[PDB]
């Protein structure tokens, strides 16, 4: 049960024509340590346009989920991004009004706006970068664990309160890396990922190496049950959460190009996905961090569907405790979730999570064929909320 | 029309037994310049308890709207507050997950939680203070106009785009101060206001004067149409917004004690108000800052009511441009709105606005008699949202 719900029903009207992401790199010294935020979001926004041959002025709204950026810095980094991607003055750029969020509502509110007829083309996107461009348009560490410290004590509570332990939590982490490695090795991310040609300063000598990033650098294929249960608990004393069974903050961007179905047809644009429904729920405050498990059946029901109808699931793996609960509580087939790895392996790009997961889902749906008809993207909007989105495989 | 809506329907189940506020003082050198945040929220939380003879451990949840507090500082100031008001370890204290908000959803989500049966007693509250306690539990300027700068360019847009001007904007400001002065002089705030016995350092000598604050110090009774149209535009060149027809950031707290109706009956507690309905709407992004005008009829309809059924309105006067539009667009009788003044006179306590306005409404409803049956509290949740709450006069 939910204290309240927001339900958006999109019908068959709202289609996705492009969904892309940068690779994700670990924020601490990872491969984006010398790339500024707009240099992450800009190629993703540019990729949507290029894939669709669209005049950037036709885009009605860009909404970006972003957590790390303090105060006004949020919008100015996104405006930079949109400017360098070739969007004019007139294309409005908005951030999501949340202290802490994974940015799935950015896609949902773009879709809602199209549904209500406010404009015909929109972009829902997300960005996180620990770096700061000295060149401003016209603290970040604090904001990060500000979202993660409350998130970590709740999922550890849910673990003690529901009986989730190191065991399943670690197993989930092993699986995540196994699946992320297998995906990477098999080239399954090639389609969704937009390579980022940046620079990397070498700590030993300080020279700038030209670099193209193509791979998520947080995947650790040598992870097993063995080495994980060697790191000490990260929060509590006898806490089951580790640096191994929780995701660390990653730099990256994602973006989703949404439009009304009739405008995609006349533009000769293949439909990647159909945005069916979105539910956002307020959960029981005495059991926080269980958001996804209330939001999933709420969104699936609004799609006029059953849990078993859903072929794929993208559920955020910020914490294995949290992730295992939701899977087990809903009795989901673990073969259908994060089939190509999750946050624990490829990184947790906070506000870029929502757009990241949409790209991963839809492209895997694209690859799996017509029988992979229904997908779910689910995550929190802070500890006290759950958000889930239902997507149908688009027809190409 | 709304891009989306969240509707909470409470029936007759959720009752308000106490609603109080501190006076509001202008943040720049005003009478709370030497009072720390918890010293504002603590007497308000204590007042609820004392008015109802309630064991603080019986309170199931405290949710606080607060904008000024950076990152983790939000929660720790509220936890301080609750500790000093005599709440135990076990009473959870939460902040509202918004970068920018007036805190009306805090009351709504407490009500929703009671409706869904999660607990029987809750407090929805709000706090803003420009001061910072050196004694932490166990930047602020930036966050303020971070909420206000976008809010000010939108309402000025709505003014140019809809034809609202200096004229009506200033008239609204004159009226606000006239009504706030009349209210103060007549003692109409005595019931809702909890006096704050603090200290005030004198700038000339630096001594601490014992002080009890009882009056809102931002009321300027000598305001007329004359002196207002002498201050230069604050944002744009030929912009109609002034320091006079917009509200300035005020220090203060408010709190609302909510419970299930049956638990108030058995406790022998007079009902101040009945929380009927709450609507939160996402508005057309091309016309932002018009939130209240979409939320009001949405919440009123969900109450199974008509606009004319509503006896009183508390609509936030952060900007007169914004405020006049909403009144005129909905064709509301200006005699029924902010009858005791608004934000432009008594100050804009950002996240304490929601709880502030509930107290003002319900006590004026209490004073006006049985015929004052329906009230509306409405405000934004950032530029792109509107929130409205429907209340029925409680029976005492």
């Amino acid at each position: 049960s939910a204290a309240y719900q927001r339900t958006s029903l999109y019908g068959d009207d709202v289609v996705i024509v492009a969904a892309h992401r940068t690779p994700l790199c670990k924020s601490k010294r990872g491969n984006f340590k010398d790339t500024y935020p707009d240099d992450l979001l800009a190629p993703v926004l540019r990729a949507l346009i290029e894939k669709t041959n669209l005049n950037p002025s036709e885009v009605g709204d860009i909404v970006v989920g972003t957590v790390l950026a303090p105060g006004s810095q949020r919008a100015s980094e996104c405006r930079m991004a949109a400017f360098y991607a070739g969007f004019p003055e007139t294309v409005a750029v908005r951030t999501v009004n949340r202290q802490c969020s994974s940015g799935l509502q950015a896609v949902a509110d773009v879709a809602a706006a199209i549904k209500a007829g406010f404009y015909d083309i929109g972009i829902g996107a997300g960005l996180e970068s620990m770096t700061t461009n000295p060149m401003a348009w016209e603290k970040k560490f604090a904001q990060a664990q500000n979202c993660l410290l409350p998130m970590g004590v709740t999922s550890e509570n849910v673990a003690q309160r529901f009986g989730v332990s190191r065991q399943e939590q670690d197993q989930a982490a092993v699986d995540s890396h196994r699946k992320a490695a297998a995906a990477t090795a098999a080239g399954k991310f090639k389609d969704e990922i937009i390579p980022v040609k940046t620079k990397l300063v070498d700590p030993k000598t300080g020279d700038e190496k030209p670099i193209t990033v193509s791979v998520d650098d947080g995947i650790r294929p040598t992870t097993t049950l063995a080495s994980l249960g060697k790191l000490k608990p990260v929060f509590k004393k006898d806490g089951t959460t580790t640096a191994g069974n929780s995701s660390q903050v990653s730099d990256g961007a994602g973006a989703v190009l949404l439009m009304k179905r009739s405008v995609a047809m006349q533009k000769g644009l293949p439909v990647l996905g159909v945005f069916r429904t979105f539910a956002a729920v307020g959960v029981d405050p005495a059991i926080m961090g269980i958001g996804p498990a209330v939001a999933i059946p709420a969104a699936v029901k609004a799609a006029g569907l059953e849990l078993d109808d859903i072929d794929l699931f993208e559920i955020n793996e910020a914490f294995a405790s949290q992730f295992v609960y939701c899977r087990n509580k809903l009795g989901l087939d673990p073969e259908k979730i994060n089939v190509n790895g999750g946050a624990m392996a490829i990184g947790h790009p906070l506000g870029a999570t929502g757009a990241r997961c949409v790209a991963t889902l839809l492209h895997e749906m694209k690859r799996r064929g017509k029988d992979c008809r229904f997908g779910v993207v689910s995550m929190c909007i802070g500890t006290g909320m759950g958000a889930a989105a239902v997507f149908e495989r688009g027809d190409g």
